[PDB]
């Protein structure tokens, strides 16, 4: 009925393989740092990790990471992919050097990387997602609308399989990075440290004077007077009682959200994919930091 998708590790590699892809990510994350006003590409491979996993539906199993579609036109071209074709061109060259690692697994990595070398936690990550056929592609449109309220948002995730406390984790990433006019008619950092991954996005929910005001995109956003912005399902997170409660938290412990963070993530980056009980368990890759590199 639906699909399967079994995992199968790429013929004869190991866990040092994969690390040393990730080593790649991460010297090129370290030394291409002036992109975006010097964020560098951490936050634009974070959502673009996101994005290749968010098409999944759990009532068909279409979309998701396994297929590693992105590649395809349609997916590549899909409105609501704007400015990801940033870290495409950043991950092509690893492509080349490794050029045994299915897509799915490349753009999923790079998102576990870019967060482990942001400071942000340790994410467990599993290989074996295998490319297929360019009709397999999922139609755009599955990605989520920013102008809506919290009812939209649970309806959303929930078709990812995602309960409250998960959507309010994974939310945090909005810590990083930025709006671009040009790309999603938004504009502004969600915070100061955008390069650092911490609970900064719900400590500025909570504590900021937040003002309704439409961009130059003629959308409407919360601007604070500290310079940032809040998207409207940002907000929203305020305006629900159950997801408050679960901001709260996040903003009063920055550990809870981070062991929270590490298992949505991984959640997201593996939904539609069957593993045997044969393949390997999920690696744990180390940072630069820690191979002294
Ligand atoms: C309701 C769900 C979400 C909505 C509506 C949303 C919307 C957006 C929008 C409109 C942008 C700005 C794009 C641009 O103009 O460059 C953005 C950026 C970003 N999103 Fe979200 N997002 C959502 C959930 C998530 C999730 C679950 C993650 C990761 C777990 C994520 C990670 C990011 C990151 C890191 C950026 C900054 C990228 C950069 O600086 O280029 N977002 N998001």
């Amino acid at each position: 009925t639906p699909l399967v998708h079994v995992a199968s590790v790429e013929k004869g590699r190991s866990y040092e393989d994969f690390q040393k892809v990730y080593n790649a990510i991460a010297l090129k994350l370290r030394e291409d740092d002036e992109y975006d006003n010097y964020i560098g590409y951490g936050p634009v491979l974070v959502r673009l990790a996101w994005h290749i996993s968010g098409t999944w539906d759990k009532h068909d199993n279409t979309g998701g990471s396994y297929g590693g579609t992105y590649r395809f036109k349609k997916e590549f071209n899909d409105p609501s992919n704007a400015g990801l074709q940033n870290g495409f061109k950043f991950l092509e060259p690893i492509h080349k050097e490794f050029p045994w690692i299915s897509s799915g697994d490349l753009f999923s990595l790079g998102g576990v990387t870019a967060v482990q070398e942001m400071q942000g936690p340790k994410i467990p990550w599993r290989c074996g997602r295998v490319d297929t056929p360019e009709d397999t592609t999922p139609d755009n449109g599955r990605l989520p609308d920013a102008d809506k309220d919290a009812g939209y948002v649970r309806t959303f995730f929930q078709r990812l399989n995602m309960n409250d406390r998960e959507v309010v984790a994974l939310m945090g990433a909005h810590a990083l990075g930025k709006t671009h006019l040009k790309n999603s008619g938004y504009e502004g950092p969600w915070g100061a440290a955008n390069n650092v991954f911490t609970n900064e996005f719900y400590l500025n929910l909570l504590n900021e004077d937040w003002k309704l005001e439409k961009n130059d995109a003629n959308n409407e956003q919360w601007d604070s007077k500290s310079g940032y912005m809040m998207l409207p399902t940002d907000y929203s997170l305020i305006q629900d009682p159950k997801y408050l409660s679960i901001v709260k938290e996040y903003a009063n412990d920055q550990d809870k959200f981070f062991k929270d963070f590490s298992k949505a993530f991984e959640k997201l980056l593996e939904n539609g994919i069957t593993f045997p009980k044969d393949a390997p368990s999920p690696f744990i890759f180390k940072t630069l930091e820690e191979q002294g590199l």
